[PDB]
């Protein structure tokens, strides 16, 4: 199957999905200078005040949080999106070491880790239908660098523990990912894809450009998990990032200066 690995990471991943050299392939390494400011683009409308956080899982590959996306209850609008994207789950990729970790880059600057919340549109009614879509998911991403800690994350940190190796989840109720914000919203916004398989080409980007500060203790947490199973081989679950892929021909657009 595939991972990170030099056997079955990155490089791989086309044998087994073709669309990974594809024509709108995530993430990209954002250039600053060449993007475009876009004086159309909207705010970015992010209401998570009704989110409902159900699960922690260690899937092998990464953790993820999933909420209960069977309403309305936490969504992004306006920015670049037209309709309406309930998010389902979020994420994080991250390194070994502080200098890389995250998928996107930013004039080729590597950030320790990036924080992924993924939401479908409503539009299509499911998250399957919706990534065979070309416009169905969003992704919001946000760079974490290290330095003072983030206070909302540490919920998720202490929770870790629990779900060391593939396979283990726990309920995680009442989380509340507001607290995983940067203070700004404005951002950078292109047409791409998942960054893992299946790497459906179903993504509208939003990445800002602020990121998040978290302690060096927090990131210690996310490298202590395990990508194997109980019982296999011990490898720590570091650098689950793909690295930045050909931009081809697409231009990023960015809500800001
Ligand atoms: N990275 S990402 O934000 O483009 C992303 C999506 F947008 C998705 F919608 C999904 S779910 C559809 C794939 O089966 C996804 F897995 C990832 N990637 C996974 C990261 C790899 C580790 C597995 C944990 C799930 C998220
Ligand atoms: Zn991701």
């Amino acid at each position: 199957h595939w991972g990170y690995g030099k056997h079955n990471g990155p490089e791989h991943w086309h044998k087994d999905f073709p669309i990974a050299k594809g024509e709108r392939q995530s993430p990209v390494d954002i250039d600053t200078h060449t993007a475009k400011y876009d004086p159309s683009l909207k705010p970015l409308s992010v209401s998570y005040d009704q989110a409902t956080s159900l699960r922690i899982l260690n899937n092998g590959h990464s953790f993820k949080v999933e909420f209960d996306d069977s309403q309305d209850k936490a969504v992004l609008k306006g920015g670049p999106l037209d309709g309406t994207y309930r998010l389902t789950q979020f994420h994080f990729h991250w390194g070994s070491l502080d200098g890389q970790g995250s998928e996107h880059t930013v004039d080729k600057k590597k950030y320790a880790a990036e924080l992924h919340l993924v939401h479908w549109n409503t539009k299509y009614g499911d998250a399957g239908k919706a990534s065979q879509q070309p416009d169905g998911l969003a992704v919001l991403g946000i760079f974490l660098k290290v330095g003072s800690a983030k206070p909302g994350l540490q919920k998720v940190v202490d929770v870790l523990d629990s779900i060391k190796t593939k396979g283990k989840s726990a309920d995680f109720t009442n989380f509340d990912p507001r607290g995983l914000l940067p203070e700004s919203l404005d951002y950078w916004t292109y047409p791409g894809s998942l960054t893992t398989p299946p790497l459906n080409e179903c993504v509208t980007w939003i990445v800002l450009k602020e990121p998040i500060s978290v302690s060096s203790e927090q990131v210690l947490k996310f490298r202590k998990l395990n990508f194997n199973g109980e019982g296999e081989p011990e490898e720590l679950m570091v650098d689950n990032w793909r690295p930045a892929q050909p931009l081809k021909n697409r231009q990023i657009k960015a809500s800001f200066k």
